[PDB]
């Protein structure tokens, strides 16, 4: 009902005070809370005194930590090689902002760009490639005659696929990161346009270098240093100048100065536990004018007023880009550090870059003469996140009805970025280390100084309950400092833990893994299930024969002599529950590869799927608690369905369906005696088969052989520099407290009081080192048949916040060059 902005400076005031008389949205009202500074308007909204501001990509760090704890929530989103229906999307925007005579996208059938696009207000037309950018020239006014239009729509992966060493591209024509020349066996990684990356090519025979996903984005800013043309100094001369700083806390204005300082030796500094990073600056500049700054000489040169001076508000009249570029032309500083959108036409006569290279160049060449790319800003709210639906409706709600947002006559980047064009919502799970990346988090963990000196004899496990917590606690306890422990709520949250410095390592299963292995972790050790040959646990050496993996296999009964594999389409099937891998994951890939209409919901005829649509095929004759005539718990994802698990399922085949989709082991558990005693009381192994691929069938005690697809072993996943260590430190502990270890009488890895399968699976014998062969690290550790199968082999079949943290954004003018 009620959003509260806070505005820094009374010029943010103003501009908050016109949105607030001129944007009218319905239900929400608009109340601006003022403030002196950045820090004291975080403080006011850590302290529920407002609700969200924007702030600078090199202040989320530092907000998402004491005494601020805040989160980004909205965030202008970038323009990608990724974008799936960019036309579909973009025309359903425009088509809901609440105006007459703008440019609506259109789109074809398909829902792809028409090659000819026309803004029907003007009459002007022009031509158009598959993402909507412009072919550059094509702009015709009315009564004109048109650019004739072709079809700009084949990537350049196909491209390079035809006239054919061939490359291989995804199911969108985008490059596979890694790459695999077939004639002479090499691997290397590329950049998101093919381009070869140094130093990753290696001969056959030698394990490949990890490549990371890379992905094109347009429009990036950068943080530039500007210099008067009049002035001759170099970068390395930088010492003893005057300089003018956006802000103490922004990427353009600082963080990205002292970085490269650092990395060419200007920066007389020690570490940040040792001295101060504004000492150091101190030491470095003569008088300058740095906002927000605690050293005196760093705001020598600003121009605020008594209690105004040199806080970071626009109070001070050099705080800022513009403020910056204010400072440098009053010959207040020698040098300005800001950001590429403060650049004009107008200053290239004047002004110039102070390139990192000892150089100096135009304007124009703000791409090749940076102190590196700055990522735009977010709007940020308390980590409890109370009020993020408010927000974000009438932040939403202000650009449907095209409230002056993004200018003011006020002034330049008041309340945000001028250069923002949309604010679109992140997804609840981002914070400021999803939002960074990896490598930008890091960064900034290590330049703020909480950068973590790593441990080569102390591996920091990550549990997921309380009960994990508990016994982890005893393992550390008992482990003479080799073990500590670290609390997360998910395995997604301990990988996310890892990427962070914070964890060294996590036992995951399959459906964990592929993010695992896309944002780099490799697997350390192999839980080994094989009940019956011990020998690779007790004496390390003994060569592995079966791992006691899981094979997914689809059981039918001896009566029902018509199911084959090339049939299936229309029968009755049982499913576990959505998600198994054995029950759910292989059967529907399978089904998805081979079939290209590619519908499960209308494939089967009246499966079981606990968890599907209660209306749909998935979820009929799923008896769903019979007893229970006060609730309907049919086709539920928990044990009140009858039909769930690998019992379930095994109960739904031998009671209504045809086909179950189990591993080979349910079979020899629900039947020859071992059964239980209420309906799996006479049957007998022989009564049933499973379906192979071939389209045959074969007795089941022939998994082996007649198995859809093998599961891997869930893997111990770490970092690259951990492993060797990891490794040991497992097989030390191992002989000690695993299940013929020394020690057995004090703690089991493998067993424990405080629960069931906590840390690793109970039924588990011991854990094997992983023998890293020469391949992809994804066939290496999936194997050929699942990464096929489920994932294409491929590194584009998943996507999701992390995997985005963990992609390498390569900046381009376009992406014309498809």
């Amino acid at each position: 009902k009620q959003v509260r902005w806070c505005a820094i400076s009374d010029l943010e005031q103003k501009k908050c005070n016109d949105l607030v008389g001129s944007c009218n949205v319905p239900d929400i009202t608009l109340v601006c809370v003022l403030r002196s500074s950045t820090e004291d308007c975080m403080t006011a909204i850590k302290d529920g005194q407002a609700d969200a501001m924007f702030l600078d990509s090199g202040e989320v760090y530092e907000a998402s930590k004491d005494p601020y704890n805040l989160k980004p929530i909205i965030a202008e989103p970038y323009s990608s090689n990724r974008d799936l229906q960019k036309c579909l999307k973009e025309r359903q925007q425009a088509l809901a902002k609440k105006m007459i005579g703008h440019y609506i996208p259109q789109c074809d059938e398909k829902g792809n760009y028409q090659p000819q696009q026309c803004h029907g207000s003007t009459g002007h037309c022009w031509c158009v490639n598959a993402m909507g950018e412009k072919i550059s020239g094509t702009n015709t006014p009315p009564g004109q005659t048109r650019a004739t239009c072709e079809r700009h729509e084949l990537p350049k992966c196909l491209k390079e696929r035809q006239v054919a060493f061939v490359p291989q591209c995804d199911e969108k024509g985008n490059y596979e990161p890694q790459q695999f020349h077939g004639s002479t066996g090499y691997s290397w990684c590329v950049n998101a346009i093919g381009e070869e990356i140094a130093g990753t090519k290696t001969p056959p025979g030698k394990i490949p270098a990890t490549c990371q996903k890379h992905d094109l984005v347009t429009t990036c800013h950068y943080a530039v240093a500007m210099v008067k043309k009049s002035s001759a100094f170099q970068f390395n001369q930088l010492k003893g100048k005057r300089s003018c700083h956006s802000g103490v806390s922004k990427t353009d204005g600082w963080k990205a100065l002292v970085t490269v300082l650092v990395e060419k030796k200007l920066l007389s500094w020690d570490g940040p536990a040792k001295e101060s990073i504004q000492r150091a600056m101190s030491k470095f500049f003569s008088v300058s004018c740095i906002p927000g700054a605690t050293q005196t000489n760093l705001c020598k040169q600003c121009k605020g007023e008594e209690g105004k001076n040199c806080k970071n508000s626009h109070d001070e009249p050099y705080y800022g880009n513009y403020g910056a570029f204010r400072c440098l032309k009053e010959d207040m500083g020698d040098v300005a550090f800001l950001r590429s959108t403060a650049l004009s036409d107008e200053h290239s006569e004047v002004y110039e870059l102070l390139c990192p290279d000892n150089t100096r160049k135009p304007l124009n060449k703000y791409k090749e003469c940076n102190l590196g790319t700055v990522p735009a800003g977010t709007v940020v709210t308390r980590k409890i996140s109370d009020k993020t639906e408010d927000i974000n409706n009438f932040l939403m709600e202000a650009q449907k009805r095209q409230c002056k947002l993004f200018s003011s006559a006020h002034g330049k980047d008041l309340m945000f970025d001028d250069s923002t064009l949309q604010l679109a919502l992140l997804s609840s799970e981002v914070d400021a280390f999803l939002y960074l990346g990896v490598k930008l988090f890091h960064a900034m963990k290590a330049l703020t100084g909480d950068a973590h000196l790593p441990s080569k004899n102390k591996v920091r496990w990550c549990t997921i309950n309380k009960l994990e917590k508990m016994k982890c606690d005893d393992w550390s306890a008992v482990s003479g400092g080799a073990i500590a422990c670290t609390e997360a709520s998910c395995p997604k949250g301990c990988v996310k833990q890892i990427l962070k410095g914070e964890a060294d390592a996590v036992k995951l299963e399959v459906q964990y893994m592929y993010e695992a292995l896309m944002c780099g972790l490799l697997p350390a050790v192999e839980e080994y299930h094989n009940k019956d040959d011990f020998g690779p646990c007790k004496t390390p050496g003994s060569p592995a024969t079966d791992f006691g993996t899981l094979r997914a296999v689809a059981l039918v009964k001896k009566s029902n002599k018509d199911i084959n594999w090339n049939n299936i389409k229309g029968k009755k099937s049982c499913h576990t529950g959505v998600g198994d891998i054995a029950g759910w994951v292989i059967p529907v890939s399978l089904i998805r590869r081979q079939n290209d209409n590619s519908d499960i919901d209308s494939f089967f005829g009246e499966s079981c799927a606990p968890g599907s649509d209660t209306k749909s095929n998935l979820c009929k004759l799923c008896i769903g608690d019979p007893k229970n005539s006060a609730a309907n718990t049919k086709c539920s994802l928990s044990d009140k369905e009858a039909y769930y698990g690998n019992q379930g399922a095994f109960r739904c085949l031998v009671e209504k369906g045809d086909v179950a989709f189990v591993p080979h082991t349910v079979v020899f558990e629900n039947t020859d005696g071992k059964n239980p005693a209420v309906w799996a009381k006479n049957l007998k192994s022989e009564d049933f088969e499973l379906l192979c691929l071939d389209g045959s069938r074969a007795p089941v005690s022939n998994y082996k052989s007649c198995k859809l697809s093998g599961i891997p072993p869930p893997a111990i996943v770490t970092r690259e520099e951990s492993i060797s260590d990891v490794v040991r430190i497992v097989a030390n502990q191992q002989s000690l407290y695993g299940r013929k270890g020394f020690e057995k009488d004090m703690f089991q890895l493998f067993s424990s009081n405080k629960g069931n399968n906590l840390l690793f699976n109970d039924n588990t014998q011991c854990l094997i080192t992983f023998d890293r062969q020469p391949k992809d690290i994804m066939e290496d550790y999936f194997g050929k048949p699942y990464y096929t199968t489920v994932y294409g082999a491929s590194r584009s079949a998943m996507s999701s916040e992390l995997i985005s943290a963990c992609t390498i954004k390569h900046c381009s003018n376009s992406l014309e060059v498809l």
